[PDB]
């Protein structure tokens, strides 16, 4: 007998870029916790129902492991373009949702059995422009850049462009795009004749390194910075040695000296042979909010005496209360599910000549 607990990520599609990382931390909180006895000897089963890359996917998974797999919650999807067209579902059927990766706006308020782990792009974008700008003070002239067909992409280039101005900075254009797009040289080309001295995109993996190496290629020479879905190595094979210097903010930081984290990043690092990824923290801490949270709730309310409704609304308000030591740091939760956290940071992509090898060097 074992406690399910959904999973619902992107497995495949172009948005596997990102949910692949999320799908290695998942599986290494589930042996650590597991090891550990699960919830008070009872161990925790975590059920996979892949999204694939858009919202009828989302949905479909979402039911599947509420109605078929029973589960007592959910952590997903991958995007909010996702969650704003799923989590709904969720919150109507009143089964828990924790979010290891939707930091646009509004996600939380989408209802009461929405939160998430992800620190929103309002937190967490503005540090790589003053990042930029401590690596290169005469910064004047910013091109932004923006999938508009993409929910947390339209969420950050706002913030973006807001830091852009409270930095005192010209904004000399936002071009736009879409995350499906492989050729930008139009936009690119637009930009680069503004003569700019920084540029900001804010797109998924695939087309933001795309677009990344075009820019060098058409002979841009300045500073860029990639939003949270450019975030994974897995865009170092698009962009090559031209991914080299990209700026990128982060929500964790592997050398974060938490005990949990030292754990966590011994595992991924003896099996990975590198870093751990923010999404792989992230999707890591999403399942620790579970489980500590129904070793919480099993102690005052034996969980395998509680019907599954009950089981999944109690769930939710407990894991709304607690406070929890994860790789990300000491967290918690607001009223509304919105998460509470403090250290940020931001990472260059430091590439080796040849193109074939990089890493996330992080900035002091
Ligand atoms: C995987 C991270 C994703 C791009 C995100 O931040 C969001 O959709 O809100
Ligand atoms: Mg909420």
């Amino acid at each position: 007998n074992t406690i399910p607990i959904g999973i619902a990520l992107a497995q495949t599609s172009n948005v596997a870029l990102l949910g692949q990382e999320q799908v290695a931390g998942a599986k290494i909180a589930e042996k650590y916790f597991n090891d550990k006895g699960g919830v008070n000897g009872t161990p925790i089963k975590l059920i996979f129902q892949d999204t694939a890359g858009d919202e009828a996917g989302t949905i479909n998974a979402f039911q599947t492991l509420i109605n078929k797999d029973k589960v007592v919650g959910i952590v997903g999807p991958t995007l909010s373009q996702q969650a704003f067209s799923a989590n709904p579902i969720a919150e109507r059927a009143k089964v828990p949702v924790v979010g290891p990766s939707n930091t646009a706006k509004g996600i939380p308020e989408i209802g009461d059995y929405v939160a998430r782990v992800s620190a929103p792009v309002s937190v967490v974008a503005p540090n790589s422009v003053k990042a930029a700008l401590k690596q290169n003070p005469n910064i004047k002239k910013v091109a932004v850049f923006f999938a508009q067909n993409d929910a947390f992409s339209k969420s950050e280039t706002e913030i973006f462009q807001q830091t852009v101005k409270d930095q005192g900075l010209e904004l000399v254009t936002v071009q736009k795009f879409q995350t499906t797009d492989t050729d930008f040289q139009s936009q690119a080309t637009n930009a680069i004749n503004l003569k700019p001295d920084l540029v900001i995109i804010s797109g998924l993996a695939a087309d933001g390194g795309n677009l990344v190496r075009q820019l060098r290629e058409l002979g841009y020479q300045g500073a860029i910075i990639g939003g949270n879905g450019l975030n994974t190595s897995n865009v170092f094979a698009v962009c090559k040695a031209l991914c080299d210097g990209v700026l990128i903010a982060q929500a964790y930081s592997p050398e974060y000296t938490g005990e949990i984290n030292k754990a966590f990043r011994q595992a991924y690092v003896d099996q990975y042979k590198k870093e751990p990824p923010q999404f792989s923290a992230q999707a890591f801490a999403a399942v620790q909010v579970y489980v500590e949270s129904l070793k919480a709730l099993d102690t005052k309310n034996k969980v395998s005496k509680i019907q599954l409704p009950e089981l999944r609304t109690e769930l939710n308000k407990q894991l709304l209360t607690g406070k929890y030591n994860t790789p990300l740091g000491e967290i918690s939760f607001t009223p509304i599910g919105e998460v509470v956290q403090k250290d940020f940071y931001v990472a260059q992509i430091k590439m080796e000549k040849d193109g074939s090898q990089g890493k996330f060097t992080f900035l002091k």
